[PDB]
DNA sequence: GCGGTTTTTTCGCGGGGGTCTGCGCGTTCGTGCGTTTTTGCGGTGCTTGTGCAAAAGAGCGGCCTCGGCACCGGG
């Protein structure tokens, strides 16, 4: 895993203070968010990177992040 | 739901060195200048055709009186 284990698990703290106050994690929580996390950005560099290519260019944009997100269906 | 075991999460400290960063020059790729090949709407001259004053005689149709006859009723 490319990303730390402290600050993921910092953030997902964070993003988790919202949905319900003083929320415990388990052994295999924060890590499979992790490798799904990392999975899912994988993937989306991917794609960005052949729209990248398709530009003719080799340097990626968010406008070529945002290309990718509206063809997967994402909001 | 309640008691058990014991893993691996949370807690803190020290050290290393890869990653971030200040600084410079160059270039390659982003942006504007100019153009190629073709599409489209703009108009015309000409073709082909359209709706908007009596006088007089001659001739005529309707008509009417009349001629003349056949006919009903009776013996």
């Amino acid at each position: 895993l490319l990303i730390r284990k402290l600050p993921f698990q910092r953030l997902v703290r964070e993003i988790a203070q919202d949905f319900k106050t003083d929320l415990r994690f388990q052994s295999a929580a924060i890590g499979a968010l992790q490798e799904a996390s990392e999975a899912y950005l994988v993937g989306l560099f991917e794609d960005t990177n052949l729209c990248a290519i398709h530009a003719k260019r080799v340097t990626i944009m968010p406008k070529d992040i945002q290309l990718a997100r509206r063809i997967r269906g994402e909001r």
